[PDB]
C-alpha cells in the first residue's frame, strides 16, 4: 500500500481583527491551514473546525507568511519544503484551540466572504492539520456537527460564538449527486437519522454511500464549471488554489 | 479530511500453468489486482502477497477480463466503472488464500520476468484489496516479510512453495534516498534491528522515516528515467502502465 498520499491543503486567511492570543503578529500574514482530499466541494465551506484541549503552533513559513496547525503537522511540513530549513521549524506562538475560536476567515473558493473557526470536540493528532475543513452540504460529519451546534445554545456560549458565526450559514449546493440531488451529505443523514456528532458508525455508514458516488457519479453546481464530471474537474481546481496561491500540495 | 482516495491498482496476469481451482477458468485472462501510492517503486517487485484464511474473489469486469481480490474491494470496484452494471458484481469463483498460494506472475514493470505469489499472515480486510504489492528495496514491510520466508525453509513447506520462488529473488534498487540509498527499506530495518513481520511498532517508526523521505528526497535509478525526482517522474509512471493496459485508478 505504501506513502504518503496527496492532500491539497487550503490556506484559510485569519482577517482582522485578530484574536488576542494573535495581538504579537498583527501586520503579518497568517493562515490557519487545513488539508482534503475533495477540493471540487471548497465552493461550499461554512466554516473551520478546531479543537479546544488540542494544541496548536504558529510558525514562520518559507515566504514569511505564518501558518497554525498542530506541531506535528508543522514537522511534516518542514520535511517537505514549507519552511526555510528542512526540519527546522520556527514556531512563533504556541497555542489551544479556544484561544483562536471565533477568529474571522477568507477561505478560498467559497460564496461565504467571511467564514468562522467553530470547536469540534473530537479531532484526533492522529491524521491531518488538526484545522479542519467545512463543507456541510457534502459531508456527513459537518453537518452533523454543523446542526449540533446550531440546535443547543449552551454549548456555543461556553466557548464565547456568535450567533453571527453559525445561525446564518447555510449549505450551498455545489454537487450534484444522482441518488441525493444537492445537499446529499444533508439528506443521507436524515435517511440514517443522526442526532449527533458521536453516531460515529451512522456516519461510517453514511460516508460510505456518499464519497464514492459522489466522485464518481457528480456533476457540479457552480459557475465556470457547470455540468463537469467531479472526476474530470478536480484536478484542474486544485490548480486554480494553488497558482492563486490560496493552497498547497501536502504529502502525508 | 474527508474521502476517497486515488490509488494506482496494478495488474498482475496469473500465468499458465494456472492453479487448479482456476482450472475452470483456463482460456480466459485473470488478474490479481492490488494497491499502491507508489508506483514509480513498482519496477522493483519480487512477489505478492495473499492471506491464507481470507477469503477472495474472481470476479468478471467489464471487458471480460476476470480480477482476483476481496469481495469487499470488488463491490467498490463496482460503484467505479470496474463492472458491466453498477453494483453488481457477477463472481466466477469462490476463493481462498491457500487456493492461489504459488500461482505464476507477470507483473508490468518490474524485471523479474515472472513473479510468484507468496503467503503474509496478516493482511486486513479493511483498507485495500487483500493482494498486496511487494518492492522489499524499498517498502520495510515486504522485506520483513521476504526474509521471514528465506529462513524459515520449513514454514514456507506449510503451503507447498519451491526455493525457486523465493531464494533467487533480490530486492532491487530503484531509488536512491539521500541517507540509506539503494535497499532503503532493508537498511533501515538492519538499524532498527527487526526480526519479524511482527515487530509492527518498529515497522511504524521504519516507515515514518523512509516513506516521505524517498517520495521527497528520493532519486530514480531505473532506465528511461535516472536521476529524476520521484515527486516528478510517479505521474507519468502511472500514465504508462494505464496507458500500457497494466494498471487502473481505483478509489477507495
Amino acid at each position: 500500500a505504501m506513502g504518503p498520499q496527496e492532500y491539497t491543503l487550503l490556506k484559510l486567511k485569519v482577517l482582522e481583527p485578530y484574536p488576542s492570543k494573535l495581538s504579537g503578529l498583527k501586520g503579518k500574514n497568517i493562515f490557519l491551514v487545513a488539508a482534503t482530499l475533495r477540493p471540487e466541494t471548497m465552493f461550499g465551506q461554512t466554516n473551520c473546525w478546531v479543537r479546544p484541549d488540542m494544541k496548536y503552533i504558529g510558525f514562520e513559513t518559507v515566504n514569511g507568511d505564518i501558518f497554525i496547525c498542530t506541531q506535528k503537522a508543522a514537522r511534516n511540513m518542514s520535511y517537505q519544503g514549507f519552511t526555510k530549513d528542512n526540519g527546522v521549524v520556527p514556531v512563533v506562538k504556541e497555542l489551544m484551540g479556544e484561544e483562536i475560536l471565533g477568529a474571522s476567515l477568507s477561505a478560498p473558493l467559497t460564496s461565504y466572504k467571511v467564514i468562522y473557526v467553530l470547536p469540534m470536540l473530537t479531532i484526533k493528532e492522529d491524521k491531518g492539520t488538526g484545522v479542519v475543513t467545512s463543507v456541510p452540504s457534502d459531508s456527513p460529519d459537518d453537518i452533523a456537527a454543523l446542526r449540533d451546534l446550531k440546535k443547543k445554545q449552551a454549548l456555543r456560549a461556553k466557548y464565547g460564538i456568535r450567533d453571527d458565526m453559525v445561525l446564518p450559514f447555510e449549505p450551498v449546493p455545489v454537487i450534484e449527486i444522482p441518488g441525493f440531488g444537492n445537499l446529499s451529505a444533508v439528506t443521507i443523514c436524515d435517511e440514517l437519522k443522526i442526532q449527533s456528532q458521536n453516531d460515529r458508525e451512522k456516519l461510517a455508514e453514511a460516508k460510505e454511500k456518499i464519497y464514492l458516488k459522489g466522485f464518481y457519479e457528480g456533476i457540479m453546481l457552480v459557475d465556470g464549471f457547470k455540468g463537469q464530471k467531479v472526476q474530470d474537474v478536480k484536478k484542474t481546481i486544485q490548480k486554480k488554489m494553488i497558482d492563486a496561491g490560496d493552497a498547497l500540495i501536502y504529502m502525508e
